[PDB]
Parts: C-alpha cells; sequence; structure tokens
C-alpha cells in the first residue's frame, strides 16, 4: 500500500519488497541524505567541500549517488538488530540486512523526518530520523516495545557500519567519555598542499548513544564472523565482545539487554556524523543529545521547512496532484535554491533556474542570486560555466569543460522575477565584473550579456555550440570551434525578445530595438539552416552537417528546439501543429515526453558523448522531466492548455497500481527522469532514476502557479488567467502574492461566452487585480465557460 | 591443515577459516591475479594502461589492491554454487557465497595454477584457474563427481559477477554466437581527448562456456531476489529466468542440470576476461576454449615458470625453508624483473631493484633494464623518478612528486649484474640521455649519475631530501629545499665506494680516486651531524632539527640509516656493536625486524605523510621486509652470520602453528609488510600485508645465493663464502653459475681449523673456483670448522 498520512505531513510505503529502490530525502544547510526504504542511505556533508562519515566497505570514487543507484549488502545504510533471548531469533529494522518475516512494515516519508514502524516476533519498532538546522548529525529515535502478553527478553543492536574510510589510517574504538563509539581515518593524498587543504577535514566519525549500552564493537569482521550480515556471529553470542579497529575496517555496534513487561515500551536517542575531533562529537552530543535536544531541533526543522512553503496550495479534483503540489513541491524546489545543490560551483545554469524556483518562495535569494552571478560575469559579456559560492573555491568536473548557453538564462529567469515581484529596482543596483574595475548596473551587465550572445554567433548567425549546451555532454559538435547548436539559437532569439521587453519597460528604447532585431535576425538564420520540414533540427557539426532531423536513423527529433522554437517565435503559427504532432508520434511516452528519439545505440562522434550513454538514461532519451518542463511551459506559452496538463500530469506517478510499481518511486519528488528508449527497450521504460536533485521543480512550479492556475503577476498587478483542464468543474487555490493572498474559486458555467471574475462578489472588467495590500485577503471567483 | 604437496608444484591449505584472508597470485605478460582462499579474487590486466574486468558493485576508485584487503560479501570473486534437485539444498565453492558446512575444503596454491577441492552433500567438486603467457584470459576448468551409490539430480551454476561497470552505460546480454554472456559499457569520462584516448578499451566482459547451458541470467538484481547471495531466488527456481541487464548491474550466471550416476564425474570449461568485441572474445574462444587449448596454454605456462626457476636449489636441514627457496622464491623474483610489476612507469628504485634480482634469473633482461634506464637519465646526471616502458606514457602517482635518491641504485644493483655475470663490456655500451643529442657510454652516464649524488648535497656535504627519499612518504622533511636525509648519504657513500671500486678495475683511476674521496667526504659529514651517539638519525629537516634520534619519543630509532651506514663506512668496528644492540633492543620482534620504532600516532609535519599512517602499517613502523633485508645484507657484508641467518628466517612464516595464524599467510610469497607496532599494538603485530609486490624479493635471493650460502661472482671465477647458520651439521646447493653447475655439499668437521674447499675431491688453495667451463657439472665439498 502507498498513501499520504499525516494530513499530508508523511507518504507512507507498506511494502518493503514492492518498490525496492524507493527512498526519501532530507537536507539541511550542510548536508543531505537520500534513505531507501529498505535502511540503505547515501549521506554528503559539506566542509566547506563534499565529504562522507558513512563509507563503502572498498575504496569508493569521490561521487553523491549515481543515477538508478545500486545498493548491495554491505552498502552504508542505517540499522537496528533485535534478539529475543529466550529463542536466538533474530531481525533487522528497517528491513535489511537480514530481510525476515515482518508482521508489518511502514516506511514514512517526511516534510522533516524519515521513519519506520515495523513488528516482527510480538515486538514493535519505531525508528525516526531528522536533522537539525545547522549543524552536520543525524538525530536517531529508536523505540522498541513488547506488543504481547507475557514478559520478553531481548537484546537490541543498533548496526551503523562506519566502512573503509582510508588506506592510509583508519581505526576505530568506544569511547567513554564521549559516550559511543569513534571511528578515525586520515583522508589519503599525496601532494603536501593537500596537508595544509585537508587540516580542518571532520576525519572522525561518531555514533554517540545517550543510554549507555551493555556493551560494543568496533570491529566489523569480528561483527560478522561466518554468519554474515544475514546472522552476525556477534548477535549469536550472549555478549558482544567489545573489539576495537586497529587498521581494520571499523563499525558502530552496540548491544542494549532488556526484560521488558507486557505493553512496556522504551525509548533509546543515538547521533551519527562526522567529527573533526572527540570535543566536537560532546558539543554535537550536549547539544543534541536528549529529548529537549531532539525537541528543539525538530521544532527548528519545521519552522524552516515551513518558511519555505511557498505560494501557491491548491484543491482540485486530482487528489494525487493536491497531495504531490502542496505538500512535495514546495519543499523540492526550495532545497535547490536555499542550498545550491551542496556544490561550491553551481553549474550557472543550474544556479539561474534553482534561485528562479526561490522567485515564488523567497524572492530576496533570489535577488541576491543575481547580484552574486552577476558579480562574476566576464569583462567580455560573457558568462562563466559555474558560479562559485565560497572564496577560494573552483570550478569543478563539467564547468571545466566550455559550454556555451550560460548568458541564456539571465532574462529566461529574470524575467520570474520581474514579473512575480515587481522588482525592476533590482536593476539598478550596481555590480563589479569577475576582473577589472567596471562597476556597473544589473541592467548594463545584462545588456552585455545580451551583447555576448549575439556577438557568439557564426556566419551564417547561429549560436557557436563548443563543447556543450544545455546538454551537458554533447560535446563533439562544435568542439573544433565551427559547430552551432539549434537550440542555442531559438532559444537566445527568446531571451533577447524577453529583454527587449524589459528594456522598452524601463524606456531603454535603443537596446529593445537592437535586440528585437538580433532576435529576428537568430530566427530568419534558425529557418533558413536548422528547420528541416516537420520540427526543427539540433545543431549543425563542425564539418556542415545537420542533425536531429528525419535522415537520422537515432536522434531523429531532439524536443528541446521545439519547445524554444515556439518560445522564441522561430515556430510560426504554420509550424507549431508540424512540431506538436512530431512530438506526439515520436516522443511521448505514458511517462512522459522523451528529450530526444529512438535514442542513441552507438557513439557518433560528430554529437559525442551524450550518444555513449545507456539508450534511455539521462541525456540519452531518458524522459529527462527537466527538458519535458521547458515543452510543458512552451505549450503554455500558446494556450495549449490540455497538452500542456496532460504531459505536466504524467510526471507524477500514480494512482494507476502498474505506473506506480514500474517507476519504482515514492511519489514525494520529481526525479531527474524517468526511463526513456520507450520503444527500443519498453521493460525498463519509466523507470526512476531517483535522483531529487533537479531543476525541473521550479518550472514545474512556475508552470502551475502561472499557468495552469493562472494567477500570474505584471507590473499592474495579479494576472487571472488559467489554463485549467477540462475535466475539471470546479477547483480553488490559494495564492499568496506582493504580501496578500487570493482565495480563488474557479467554476464553468454554460451561461457565460467568455471567461468572468469577480472580487470579493462583484464583477472586474480585464483579467487584472490592481488593488492590493499587503496583509489582506481577497475572494476572487473565476467563472469560465 | 597446511602444506606442500605434489612434490612442491602446490601448496594446501585445508580450512576455509583459519586463515581467512590467506591468498595466492597469478601472472601472465599483462595482467595479474590475486586469489583469496575463500573465493574473492582481485585481477588487473594491461592495454596498454591497468584496467579491470570484474568490478565491485559501487563506483569504485582507480586502485589494484590495498594491503590487509577487506573483502565484502559482494567482492568480486570466482564462484560456482550447487544445487540437489531432490532436497533444494545448496551450496557454493570455493566456500562463499554461501559459507555451507563443508566435508572436505582444499585451497592448492600452484606455481602455474590455482586451485580448489571442495566437497558437500556427498558431490565433490574440483576447481581449477590458469593463465595463458601471453594474452588476457582466465582459464577456468570445473569437474563435478556423484562420490556416492546412487544417481543424483543436480543444478550446477557458475557466478562471475560482473559488478557495476560504469554510471555511463553498462549492459549485458546473452550471446548464442560467443557461445555464453557479454557484459559491456563505456568507461566513463568527461573530457573529449579522453574519447580519442580510451578507443581501444575493452569495455566488455565475457564470460563463455565450452558447453551450451539449460538457462543463463544476466541481471544481478535478478539473479538474487530476496534470498540474497547466500540463497539466490534465482537457484531456488527451477530454471534460471533468462533475463538480461539494461542500464543495471549485470553479472555471469549460467545453469547445467544434470543427472550424474554414481562415482561420474563431469568436466565444464570456460573462460572469463576483457574484450574490446565480440569478435575478440570468440577469438580468445577458439584459440583456448578447448581440452586441447587449455593443455596447450599449461605447457607454454610451465615452460614460462621453469624458464625462470633461477639459480639455487638447496637441501637445508629446515625443510620449510627448503621449500620456499626452491619453490616460491624464484618465480616471485621472476614476477616483478619480466613483468615490472605491470606499470607503463615502475618507480626507478624498483625498475633498478627488480631488474638487479633478474641477474640470478635471466642476466640478459637485468642487461636491458640499464641500458632502458641510462637512456632516461637526465643531462644533469640527476635519474627520474620513473622509467617509461611505454612511448606516450607518463609518470603517475608518487612518481611525480621529487624525490632525490634515483641514482643510488645505479651502482648498488649493479655490482650485483657484474658479480654474477662478469659482463662489464656492458660498461661500453653507448646510450643516449633523456633529452639533447650527447650518446655517451653506460659508464660515463654512470660517473655523471655518481657525480649528481655529489653535487645534491647542502653545505654540511649532507644529501638534500626534497619530498622524499627511499621512504616514499616522507615528504615534510626538506620541502622547503633545505632538509637533509641521514639514509640517503650514507647510502651515497656505499654507492660511490662501489663504484670507485668498478672504476679501479676498469682502469678508470682518477674516477676511483674522486669517488672514493667522495664517500669519505660524506661519511664525515654524517658523523659530525647524523650519529646521535648509539645509532645514526633520519634526517635533519628544512629547520635544522635532527629526527630519528634518543630525544624523539615517537621514530626514535630507524633502519634503515644503521644498514646503511654499515655498507657504505660511516658505521666504524666501535659504532657498530651499538647499532647492533639498538636494533635488537627497540627494533627486532618475533616477525622480523621494524623499520622504525616507536610508531609515529599523529602528525610530525616536518617529517610529514610517512607518520600519518596507522601505527604498524606500511612505512610506518611495519616490519617493512624490504628495510629488514637491507638490515640483513648489511649483517652479512660484516661476517653477523646467525644474526642474518635469524633475521632472514623470521621472514618466512610457520611451522609454528600461532605464527601461521597471527600473520595470516600461505608461505608462498613475501608480503611487503608484517604489521609492526609490536609494542604499541600486539594483537595485531605480524598480520601480512598480502601484497607480493615487493622489492624485498630480489634482495632476499641475493642474500641467500650470495651470503648464506655463499656462492658469489668475481671476476676469477666463483667465490665460495658461506655464512650458515651454526645449527646446520650438513647441507647441500646446487648453483647454476656462468653455464655451468656446481653441486655444492657442506659439512661441519671438528678436524679443522679453517675452512677446506674440495674440487672433484682434490682440495684446492684460496677460495675461487677459477676454471669454469659452460655446461659442466662440477662437485663441490665445503668442509667448515
Ligand atoms: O548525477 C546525475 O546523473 C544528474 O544529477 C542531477 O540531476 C543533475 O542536474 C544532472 O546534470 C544536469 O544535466 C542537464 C542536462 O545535460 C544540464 O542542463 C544541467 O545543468 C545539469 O545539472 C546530472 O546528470
Ligand atoms: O600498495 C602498497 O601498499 C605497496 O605496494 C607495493 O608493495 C609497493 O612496493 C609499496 O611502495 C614502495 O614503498 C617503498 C617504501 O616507501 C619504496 O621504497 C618503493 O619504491 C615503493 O614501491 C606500496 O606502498
Ligand atoms: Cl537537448
Ligand atoms: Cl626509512
Amino acid at each position: 500500500g502507498l498513501k499520504a498520512i499525516n494530513n499530508g505531513e508523511r507518504y507512507q510505503l507498506t511494502s518493503p519488497t514492492a518498490m525496492p529502490q524507493s527512498a526519501s530525502f532530507l537536507w539541511n544547510k550542510k548536508m543531505m541524505i537520500q534513505v531507501n526504504c529498505r535502511g540503505y542511505a547515501v549521506a554528503q556533508f559539506m566542509q566547506p567541500e563534499p565529504a562522507k562519515y558513512a563509507y563503502a566497505p572498498n575504496l569508493e570514487a569521490k561521487t553523491f549517488m549515481q543515477p538508478e543507484q545500486p545498493y548491495y549488502a554491505h552498502h552504508p545504510g542505517r540499522f537496528f538488530y533485535i534478539k529475543d533471548e529466550e529463542t536466538g531469533e533474530i531481525f533487522s529494522a528497517p528491513y535489511e540486512p537480514v530481510r525476515s518475516q515482518l508482521n508489518n512494515f511502514s516506511f514514512n516519508a517526511g516534510k522533516s523526518d524519515i521513519s519506520w514502524h515495523i513488528a516482527a516476533l510480538g515486538i514493535e519498532v519505531e525508528l525516526c530520523l531528522s536533522l537539525p538546522v545547522d549543524d552536520v548529525v543525524e538525530l536517531w529515535e529508536l523505540k522498541i516495545k513488547n506488543g504481547g502478553a507475557q514478559p520478553r527478553k531481548l537484546s537490541i543492536y543498533p548496526y551503523f557500519p562506519v566502512g573503509y574510510m582510508s588506506w592510509m589510517n583508519q581505526s576505530g574504538d568506544y569511547s567513554q567519555t564521549a559516550g559511543g563509539i569513534i571511528a578515525s581515518c586520515v583522508t589519503p593524498y599525496q601532494k603536501v598542499a593537500d596537508y595544509f587543504k585537508n587540516k580542518d577535514f571532520k576525519d572522525k566519525t561518531f555514533f554517540l548513544h545517550e543510554t549507555a549500552p551493555a556493551a560494543w564493537e568496533v570491529n566489523q569482521k569480528n561483527f560478522e564472523g561466518e554468519g554474515g550480515l544475514h546472522n552476525p556471529n556477534a548477535i549469536q553470542q550472549e555478549t558482544l565482545g567489545c573489539g576495537n579497529a586497529l587498521y581494520e575496517t571499523p563499525t558502530a555496534v552496540l548491544q542494549y539487554r532488556r526484560e521488558l513487561a507486557a505493553q512496556e515500551q522504551q525509548t533509546f536517542r543515538f547521533i551519527f556524523g562526522p567529527a573533526f575531533d572527540e570535543s566536537e562529537a560532546i558539543a554535537l552530543r550536549n547539544k543534541y543529545l536528549s529529548a529537549e535536544g531532539f525537541a528543539k531541533a525538530k521544532s527548528e526543522y519545521q519552522t524552516y521547512i515551513t518558511s519555505g512553503k511557498g505560494c501557491l496550495q491548491i484543491n482540485t479534483p486530482d487528489p494525487e496532484l493536491n497531495n504531490f503540489v502542496n505538500h512535495w513541491l514546495p519543499r523540492q524546489v526550495f532545497y535547490h535554491g536555499d542550498v545550491n545543490r551542496l556544490t561550491t560551483d553551481p553549474q550557472t545554469r543550474n544556479y539561474i533556474q534553482d534561485n528562479m524556483g526561490m522567485s515564488y518562495i523567497k524572492p530576496n535569494i533570489t535577488r541576491q542570486a543575481f547580484l552574486h552571478a552577476l558579480s562574476q560575469q566576464e569583462e567580455s559579456g560573457a558568462m562563466p560555466d559555474g558560479i562559485l559560492l565560497l572564496e577560494g573555491a573552483e570550478l569543478k568536473y563539467i564547468n571545466q569543460i566550455p559550454h556555451t548557453d550560460h548568458c541564456v538564462w539571465l532574462p529566461v529567469c529574470m524575467q520570474a522575477y520581474l514579473d512575480e515581484t515587481n522588482d525592476y529596482a533590482l536593476l539598478d543596483e550596481i555590480v563589479p565584473y569577475a576582473s577589472g574595475e567596471k562597476r556597473e548596473t544589473v541592467e548594463q551587465h545584462m545588456h552585455h550579456a545580451m551583447r555576448w550572445l549575439l556577438q557568439a554567433r557564426d556566419e551564417r548567425g547561429l549560436s557557436f555550440i563548443a563543447q556543450g549546451d544545455w546538454c551537458d555532454p554533447m560535446n563533439m559538435v562544435g568542439y573544433k570551434g565551427k559547430g552551432v547548436s539549434g537550440w542555442l539559437s531559438v532559444a537566445t532569439a527568446y531571451a533577447l525578445n524577453l529583454w527587449a521587453d524589459v528594456c522598452e519597460q524601463r524606456q531603454q528604447n535603443s537596446c529593445a530595438n537592437e535586440f528585437r532585431q538580433g532576435a529576428k535576425d537568430i530566427n530568419a538564420a534558425v529557418n533558413k539552416h536548422i528547420w528541416d520540414g516537420e520540427w526543427f533540427g539540433r545543431g549543425i557539426t563542425d564539418d556542415g552537417v545537420l542533425f536531429g532531423t528525419s535522415k537520422d536513423k537515432e536522434g531523429r527529433i531532439f524536443l528541446n528546439p521545439q519547445s524554444w522554437a515556439i518560445l522564441g517565435g522561430a515556430a510560426d503559427e504554420q509550424k507549431i501543429p508540424c512540431l506538436l504532432d512530431a512530438v506526439e508520434q515520436q516522443l511521448e511516452t505514458p511517462y512522459g515526453v522523451m528529450m530526444l528519439a529512438p535514442a542513441f545505440t552507438a557513439m557518433r562522434d560528430d554529437v559525442g558523448r551524450v550518444t555513449q550513454k545507456f539508450p534511455g538514461s539521462a541525456e540519452n532519451g531518458s524522459v529527462y522531466n527537466h527538458a519535458a518542463v521547458f515543452y510543458i511551459f512552451s505549450l503554455l506559452s500558446i494556450g495549449e492548455s490540455e497538452r500542456a496538463y496532460k504531459l505536466l500530469r504524467q510526471m507524477l506517478p500514480g494512482p494507476d497500481e502498474a505506473d506506480l510499481l514500474q517507476r519504482g518511486q515514492l511519489p514525494v519528488f520529481i526525479p531527474n527522469y524517468y526511463r526513456g528508449a520507450y520503444y527500443q527497450h519498453p521493460r525498463t521504460a519509466g523507470r526512476s532514476s531517483q535522483l531529487f536533485n533537479t531543476g525541473t521543480v521550479s518550472w514545474v512550479y512556475r508552470c502551475l502557479i502561472e499557468g495552469v492556475f493562472g494567477l500570474k503577476g505584471s507590473p499592474q498587478g495579479l494576472v487571472v488567467q488559467p489554463q485549467l483542464p477540462v475535466a475539471w468543474q470546479t477547483a480553488e487555490a490559494v495564492r499568496e502574492f506582493r504580501g496578500a493572498t487570493f482565495n480563488v474559486s474557479y467554476r464553468k458555467s454554460s451561461d457565460i461566452k467568455e471567461m468572468e471574475i469577480q472580487l470579493n462578489e462583484s464583477v472586474i472588467s480585464g483579467n487584472t487585480i490592481s488593488d492590493i495590500t499587503a496583509g489582506a485577503t481577497y475572494q476572487l471567483t473565476v467563472l469560465l465557460p
């Protein structure tokens, strides 16, 4: 079973086998953790670079998680073994590592916690994890209850495996002073400079107990013996042996022995995390490890999540949509912009898109993100591939590989900010550039970004792609310096047309003419060189070849040039229907729209690394949600209301049981992708990546707020412009906007020809609420034909 | 139980639990594999850089093995499940993953193969692995026999898990055309240059069957189900489901169903390995996968190992020593110099030392190694940190961190070559330098190496250490450009005194005077600045501090300055006894001599990264065998025969049962270390690193041949100069030397005052056999007081 519980606070899954990859996440200012329904977990923290405290049993690569992460028996996780001392029978919570038969199982994803309830052998177990707002530590609460009529003698064993910490130095021992287990290592390195760099690393891992235990074990191998995780030797014996780890793989195992009366419950608290030293671990203990500590942390954490609750609550005839939108969407949006995915060098397009989403949550964060991003613009006008969030940080990984699309996002996403807040005054703020002494207004920075995009085009008027655009791994189209991008051209035309609208609003008329003319020139160049007769191609290679065309067997059509040709005006009214049909026939699936099709099955080396990913995974033809929402947004821009809604609603798994099972995901986040290559590999199509990091969600939230519900800001006020699906006879929303609240009721009426809006029960003319007072609440009735 | 079998060809261990980390290795021209007694294995191959075909279940770091490697349930390995179709009962060979009760267990390390015999449920299993000489492929032979009186119905399932190959792209399927399973991936990368670099990678993994199976499974998760490795779901059912892997972790599982008659045995062959494509896998199949293929490969492999059998066979009163020396030592020596540890940039001191060992096996290899190494000497005379073995290869890892000791090895190790072969004519060969147009003789290159060592010294006359010397991680003594090494100074004096002896032999008298004077000058500087009163210190820091002294609490004495002060003359007859006693009191242990003591327990940042390794592991105070054999060699150089023998013999585990259990190693190789920090952590002291890669063995073989048995070359012939331990009343050796054979019998006689040598039963004067004819055999009797 699977359903929302606790008035929307949590979402419960009642089988540990039906959806075995499913998971939820928690985060805070410095860390994140993905928790799998069976007990596996992946946790990363910032110090100020990424690190972990719970390691794999081998020397693992530096990485957070892979899409479709495989788990394996010794994967890091969070476990408790229960032993009936009278029978010797054992089970583990949450389900791994023993995988015994349970009488009850619940995995509860929470807004602010993650928890389980399980039962076996007549013993009822509860486990609850939460995080504080500002420190890196996991707060663990365990409850054990004898559910039967007679007393029961139990051994209870937390099992928090630390893993293989380091080949240079790893150990662990019990510390009575810290009150628990401290594992210790030295992160490996060879360069003397890295010793200085690594000096503040939190290379201890603690597992601390509020309640003193009967015994402990710190040696992984001694814990298992020949019985393994399934039946650990240390649990077969009466008492743990109290061993340590001396250049041996350490573990965190404690033992409590209890006689529990009929119906008696006992509570045990623990904290788990990284520390520089025992002093830090003790500081965390004193701060958190108590009923009062846990309560205060939970109260402060709930307040944090409430602070990000956003601006829209809905009541539609679809209760799955309601639950997702009201309870799950806002926190996922908030995570992205509040912590910027826990990287010190966010990819520029991610920093800008994620903070766009914050316009609807905490727009002062958005405002500062534009200021910060533009401070790092290059003197040429170009934007760097990443934005540095800390002094001394560096560009890493894909950010070192030259991509060309970084400027396009600036006006695209600033439009959402200006429409929502009306903060045109941001345009006058003065910020420096990455080098040189020039300090200029936001508005002048933006002019320079758009002059950059116009200048970074070939003799045909098409945008250079270098080693990629929005498609990160599309790296061999332009690596020789001539290849051009279909998507970036049509997106540039969009960007320039938006920015020209802003310039006109600001009385910067010469700029408006210049950018509008640029947009025309690009769209003309796209129509002459990129349009392929029924859809727009993807690009042109260094050697002059157009790809993403009907002559291509794989990669015959890409979604992105279509969406963005709609947005930027390359696609006129005659072409638009060709686009819609080509996308439906070649890209649409039951799990959503694929980003390209058919998926590539072998390298094509004038397109590049994207073609070597597994067909249907990631950029190679998945239902890549972020591309799907750009299409949805484009459909909204032309009033294709039914198509927009249908494709948006496909992004949410359920309630269909086959769909839920096939995607394998809890409906508590939107993942970066559901597997594509739907025609080529139907068995795996729809499978969830399980990755909660995705710029999808800022666009999905924008689409719902401005598009579907149609409650959009303008310089005059609140524009009412809904695109509800026709099936809905009625709906409600509550919109917070510019400090006021709008209680909106929508109803279809056969008595009218044209939408009619009533404010506080009297009819308005036009579609804008213009008199908005901070703290006031307004009743809006929107009657629709 | 543990003992030699098959006339020395193999070594058998009869418990899978008593020595669970124990292992043996095999290699060939392009690959190596360590095989653990329970079924785990680590295999690396060259293409021409290192790679693997059997992966961990996560994204693992690029690495071969760690010292004291921990295994875990999903570690790569080599397994076969047996199911009794009548009862449903299952077991696995060799022992993992099921860990059932067995009725019989044998792990057989071989010179040329690795094998097991096991029995359970009345079914007798044999498993045998070998490698061909020149291709990368594992040859697997499985035998299954019904040992009972009635027919038995069995399912037989090879389980060769492929692991997590790649986050970009991984898959696998059954191929009827190749005749087995092909897993496929794309090695991850981001830089366009890496696509071109990676084009010839063998990114498929094959598991091919000679005999067609009843079914197969390629999906790891489908294989396990909820039963895991302990009780795989796919084995509980009647037939495997024949699933594939589509961006899922692939595996190699087949199923055979057989009714076996009483006493009936059947044989099944498989090959496992990497391939570029199916064509390559089929080429390997046609070449190897047959009785005739396996036989021919085994015959050619045995011939290879016989070709490296070396120059000494012994028959002493110690049958453990005999077995090790005769059957295990030579192949371990041969591996090092024949394949240079399967790196394209061997560390220079390793390339020279490993090829020194080849002087006693295939000295033409040694000769070419000197030529190759010197061709890469810098115009200054300095030697690079590594030697490149392939065009386009680069220096990697520690080879990028400046160390200063690389020249010292040249005359140190060339001495062994010249004494063994008499090939002074090598000195006249002309080779270039790394840059420039200068081509000079070996001898002139060597003069330039020694002029380099004399020039790379500070105002006190002591050798600069930069970021390390022989001790790789000793990187903070001289990183500021002033610190100096105690060890390198005293070793330089040794090197110069050896080279001066060569110059004198070659009539290069001015060079001999120059180097002998250099050696005196260094030894004087060592005695004035390094000698600490009872032993020699280790170095002096950039800020002028002498460490490795009695004022140091940790790192109070290091072994190396002592050994090499004996060799190079810094230690006179008055100091020598102080050295011997300090080493015995502070460094000697029951498992051998520690390289430093007490071990460091925290960073000391004017010494460096060595002090951060776990105390007792690796360079931080282990029984580091290679340092131990330098001491042994030094002891031999001063006729400390009993001490030399005792400490050499400690390097070989057994026959004492407690010793064997505590080290945990099969006595079929010498590991790089046995754990030290004997006073500080006795529980773990002696534990084997299990690492067969070690420059120890070329020195141990030299010590036995020239020192203990005393059969040493000179320009006149064979010098007889034994240092047998006093316990031995008699011993024999057979020495191959310069094309002749010497059958040597040693006997103690109270009837003599001085050793007496008889050649073919008549007494010689002096101690040199000078008339040596190629192909002849000589009887030597050596009578000793
Ligand atoms: O780790 C992964 O597989 C993915 O994790 C997160 O979802 C990322 O957002 C993915 O990278 C994103 O790819 C798109 C398409 O190439 C880019 O437009 C975006 O800026 C980048 O974050 C990552 O693949
Ligand atoms: O991987 C390891 O732990 C070890 O593997 C092999 O045994 C190597 O030979 C070890 O490195 C060696 O260290 C010594 C002492 O610092 C050096 O003198 C030698 O050149 C280097 O190979 C390695 O630690
Ligand atoms: Cl794209
Ligand atoms: Cl040393």
